[PDB]
């Protein structure tokens, strides 16, 4: 799926994950990890992949997505590297409501 319109609607999903009606869950994922800051012990050793909207968003304004697969294998991965480095009852939740938004909507692409 290397379409333009494909591509379309992936954009149309990036808008909507970074829309306000779901910034509750989702602004963790607005911008790169700061472990650092954070103490997020090991987080670049467990993590050799991050990635985040902003990273989601720049890929796609520079139009190197070459299909729509590329774009969810992003997105997967973000939610990925979440779910990797923290225990499952860690606030993970807001992982998951974010994904099922981003999943539902890959699902209703043209095609
Ligand atoms: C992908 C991701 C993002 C964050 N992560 C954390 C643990 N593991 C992760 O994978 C993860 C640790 N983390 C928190 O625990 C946290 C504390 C206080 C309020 C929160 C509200 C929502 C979510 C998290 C928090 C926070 C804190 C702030 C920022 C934004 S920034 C520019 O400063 O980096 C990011 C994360």
């Amino acid at each position: 799926g290397s379409h333009m319109e494909q591509l379309k609607h992936c954009n149309g999903i990036l808008k909507e994950l970074l829309s306000k009606k779901h910034a509750a869950y989702a602004w963790p994922f607005y911008k790169p990890v700061d472990a650092s800051a954070l103490g997020l012990h090991d987080y670049h050793d467990i993590i050799k992949h991050p990635m985040d909207l902003s990273t989601v968003k720049r890929k796609m304004e520079n139009r190197d997505y070459r299909d729509a697969q590329e774009f969810a294998a992003d997105v997967r991965l973000m939610f990925s590297n979440c779910y990797k480095y923290n225990p499952p009852d860690h606030d993970v939740a807001m992982a998951r409501k974010l994904q099922d938004v981003f999943e539902f909507r890959y699902a209703k692409m043209p095609d």
